[PDB]
């Protein structure tokens, strides 16, 4: 007997490649077939931990990740490892022509 009407929490709306500058805030939102589900943010094959830098905002079937001050390094492959689903993306970060320095 299968109780509770069918309804998984897989990811239907995968992330995408973001293009920002070295010092701006990045927000990676997503969509889940259900709310109240745990997520796993993997950056460069590394397990991330919710903190001042990474603000895991899990709202109505929406998982957003704020990357305060995203430096050229912050750029990496973000893998949203959900219950069973999974989403992969590539972050970008390049300095602007007009700034404190160029190179």
């Amino acid at each position: 007997g299968s109780s509770g009407s069918s309804g998984p929490a897989a990811i239907i709306k995968p992330l995408e490649d973001q293009w920002v500058a070295p010092g701006e805030d990045v927000e990676l939102r997503c969509e889940l077939s259900r709310a109240g589900t745990p997520v796993h943010w993997l950056k460069d094959r590394k397990a991330i931990r919710k903190s001042q830098k990474y603000d895991v905002v899990c709202e109505g079937t929406m998982a957003m990740l704020v990357i305060r001050g995203a430096s050229l390094k912050d750029a990496g492959e973000y893998t949203c490892e959900v219950e069973a689903s999974k989403s992969t993306a590539s972050l970008h970060v390049e300095e602007k022509a007009s700034g404190p320095s160029s190179g």
